[PDB]
C-alpha cells in the first residue's frame, strides 16, 4: 500500500533548480549526505547517554558507502537515529520549507549551489547525480519505512517489507547515466578524503567483487 504525496511548493522548486541548472561540481552531494548521516549518529549517541536501551536496536555507530556498478546505484548506510513516518511526510518538509526559501534568495545574491548545507537542505543535492532516490529508514519508535521520489513534484511512502535494518537510514541513489564516476573506488575515496576527512564516525567503502 503506497501513499503518494506532493512536495511543498518551495521544495519542488528547489529540486527542479538542482536538476536543471548547469553545475559541474556535483561531488558535493556526498559531503552533504555523509554530513546528514553524521548528524543522525550524533542524535542517537546523545540520547543513549541518558537511556542506554536506545542502542538495543544496534550498538555500532558507523557509515557505509556501497557502490553497485551493475544496478548503477550508490548506497549510503548509517546506523543513526532514523526517521519516523511523521518525519518522512510532515516534519522534515516543514523544516525544509524555510531553508529552501532562504537558499533560493541567496542563490540570487551571488551564492552558489555548494553552500546548500548552510541552509539545512543538503539532502536534495542528491538530485545532482541521481534520477531517483530511495530512503529506507528505521526509528526506534516506529516501523521500517520506504520513501522514494524521482522529483516531478511528488514522493511516495510505504511500509518496507524488505530486509530489516534494526535502526538507521539507507539512502539509495539511482544515478544518472553520465554520473557513473561516483561508482569508482578511487573517485569516492578522493571525495571522502577531501570533504569528510574529519567526520567523527568510521566510514567504510565497500569494494565490489
Ligand atoms: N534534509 C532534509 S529536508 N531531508 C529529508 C526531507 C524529507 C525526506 F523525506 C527525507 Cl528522506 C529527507
Amino acid at each position: 500500500e503506497v501513499e503518494t504525496f506532493a512536495f511543498q511548493a518551495e521544495i519542488a522548486q528547489l529540486m527542479s533548480l538542482i536538476i536543471n541548472t548547469f553545475y559541474s561540481n556535483k561531488e558535493i552531494f556526498l559531503r552533504e549526505l555523509i554530513s546528514n548521516s553524521s548528524d543522525a549518529l550524533d542524535k542517537i549517541r546523545y540520547e543513549s547517554l541518558t537511556d542506554p536501551s536506545k542502542l538495543d536496536s544496534g550498538k555500532e555507530l558507523h557509515i557505509n558507502l556501497i557502490p553497485n556498478k551493475q544496478d548503477r546505484t550508490l548506497t549510503i548506510v548509517d546506523t543513526g537515529i532514523g526517521m519516523t513516518k511523521a518525519d518522512l511526510i510532515n516534519n522534515l518538509g516543514t523544516i525544509a520549507k524555510s531553508g529552501t526559501k532562504a537558499f533560493m534568495e541567496a542563490l540570487q545574491a551571488g551564492a552558489d549551489i555548494s553552500m546548500i548545507g548552510q541552509f539545512g537542505v543538503g539532502f536534495y543535492s542528491a538530485y545532482l547525480v541521481a534520477e531517483k532516490v530511495t530512503v529506507i529508514t528505521k526509528h526506534n519508535d516506529d516501523e521500517q519505512y520506504a520513501w522514494e521520489s524521482s522529483a516531478g513534484g511528488s514522493f511516495t511512502v510505504r511500509t518496507d517489507t524488505g530486509e530489516p535494518m534494526g535502526r538507521g537510514t539507507k539512502v539509495i541513489l539511482h544515478l544518472k547515466e553520465d554520473q557513473t564516476e561516483y561508482l569508482e573506488e578511487r573517485r569516492i575515496k578522493e571525495i571522502v578524503k577531501k570533504h569528510s576527512q574529519f567526520i567523527g564516525y568510521p566510514i567504510t567503502l565497500f569494494v565490489e567483487k
